[PDB]
């Protein structure tokens, strides 16, 4: 959870395609259908990432954990990238 | 990695057919199937190269290194060409 | 290399059968198998010559030199012919 | 008419594309052009369905009947589905 | 019907070419022409499968049964595959 | 099944003419006519092998077994060759 | 003009490809380039026909006459078809 | 000017896209950028036309004349249409 | 006309080469050059049959009659075959 | 230039294969590689001619002159044909 | 800069493909990524040109000079065209 | 700070998109979320810039300095533009 909040800007920049991430968060009841649609409405990837992160952080730490695992599985070079840049 | 960013325009122009490169990047889990298809959607080789380079730079340095080695194996006259033109 | 670019149209018209030239460029790793096949797909000799020349120019100066030497050995009246017409 | 009010929530969820239904209601002078446009402005299908149903219910029983026949013709598995779920 | 909902992700992945299935669903009036066109608009097979499944689930149980029988006739190795993986 | 997936690249390279294999898979209802035609559309043998293998893996383990037996009967030096190279 | 308004729904269904009709209406200064592009933006033929008809009716009777003559020249079986169905 | 005031309702209905008209009125300093944006904010074409007409009438007769010439150039069937219907 | 609609699927399967039929339909001004080319674009015979039938049915009964006579002259075993299978 | 604009439709119909003309326009820097590819994307000769003419007219009179001379060299019966039909 | 402002309307009409120009302005730090995306969102070339010109004028004279040089390099017949029409 | 106050009108006209600037001011705790949303409510860019400037000036000199550095990083041609025009 802390890792996600501290890297909010970089995740806003480098998260990438959220379709699979949105699918994961929808399978775990973290997001409703309406919320996912609201995330898909955004025009650019930066706005999509901003909306998704800002909405997930509110719900609690568990949602941040599910988001962290989903992003970790989807792309293994970005968690490692930010983990190395924070060092 | 730096070599790829500095030669972004020239690689955008002269990379050529990515099918083997796309196969390498997919075997190393740098790209998903969805991402590879999104790269293949483009109409021209210039747009394909633009999409591939722009997406690979985002992921991190390791992806740039794998891309550099794969392109180096695929064509030895372009790595030598750019290496000579930078001199 | 410059000689090849300057006579692009005339080489497009008068190069002729590329099978031996394609064999040379393939032995020197200038072309892959896929690229040679793509050159062989073209229907007429003008399109074959156009594809081969346009692809060789992209790779770099070394490829143009290998192509020039291969064409020079394969046919001695075309290098001499163009060399005389440029005068 | 009663069937529409009693199943308002389920119709809000499962009506689907209203373009044909909106065309029917416009041909029968139940809706004006402005009202149809206002229904199409909504962002999601749930909001479109809610707006359309809420606007049709006010007008009267006859409008509800026209809506029921139009929806019945458009999709035959939804009237039968809801008729079975009410049992 | 339950079999389709429980295997939503796997069917989303492995359904394949929908032309014959879409033809069946159009012959059985489960889908209109507009809906079939909207399913064919998608760029990849994963998105086509997602749209088709999500739209079929909405209509009701009968549509889910027709989809199950149509997929069963079209490909006998996928119904058998999922039936074996659920065991 | 594992033998086919692990050697996907080598089978992609050395399988050869698929007409007999496609005939086998068509007689066993693993492939439809449309799928066989789509495999035959490809221009090169590498693309034909890639399409066929990628489509067969999706269907399930039984299809992979039929593919292995068909390739084994068609050419006995390729199953033995790959079995020897994995050692 | 009256024939076009009275057959609005049927023309919405059966007009077909508008490219030639749009070219005619553009040659007669009934539509601008922007308007033709807006008609071409639509996804399906039904939406294209709906937009075109709705835009042509607005401008006046002369535009409806030009549309009737252009459609009459382009396809002679549809004017005869609707003319027969109104009888 | 009088023609515009007397046909306020019909112009409110049939004026259409104002982007070109707004561009003309902006080139002639009849409207500022802020006013044009205020016209573009409206949701429907009827409200846009109402806002534009109501704003132009206040400014004076010359603005109404410029509006008349701009509408005359933009669409030649609507000025002729209203002129014929007023007869 | 009815015979064509009732046997739409079987004609989709067994019509075969349309070149002569397309020639007839072009001689009778039922199809334009563009439409014939659009039918010829399809990759398989099933898709060609689908495009041709779907386009001919739209135009009207006369086009279906011309299609019936042309196919009847081209092949006398398919009209007889379907006429026998409907019995 | 005027000859080209006035006969836009006839050139749109009868120009034919543009490969040589495209080569000329590419040699004179009237078209880039991207523009030539965009012209080559079209499916039919009518669409290719429409794209080429519409793009060349935009650039200016000089481009129209180069196009007229190139078409004049490629085919001497079409310039003479249109020159005779305008008389 | 003055040349760009004075020819604002004609440049809005005749600028053409902006991909290369956008590449220039992005390489020279005149535009951010968000701004380039906002320029690419527009539907037509007229709206793209309107957004691009209106945004470039705001930044200052230096941006206008860079834009003028980029447009000059991209197309040499349009700067000459406007230069000749202004005379 | 003085540079910001003296160019308040010009910054009101030419600041542009504040999303990045708002992000900076929010990262530096100059603005809360509520204030950023209140700035985003405004209808035009002129009103957004007016609200942002008017709110930042009140808070103090440090906020004006952070605003100057953020605008300097966001756009390097506007700080140079105003600095040159004040000369």
């Amino acid at each position: 959870a802390a890792f996600v909040k501290e890297n909010h800007r970089q995740l806003q920049a480098r998260m990438g395609d959220l379709k699979g991430v949105l699918d994961d968060l929808q399978d775990n009841e973290v997001l409703t259908e309406n919320e996912k649609e609201l995330v898909e409405q955004e025009k650019t990837r930066q706005s999509k990432n901003e909306a998704l992160l800002s909405m997930v952080e509110k719900k609690g730490d568990l949602a941040l954990d599910v988001l962290f695992r989903s992003i970790s599985e989807r792309d293994p070079y970005l968690v490692s990238y930010l983990r190395q840049q924070n060092l």
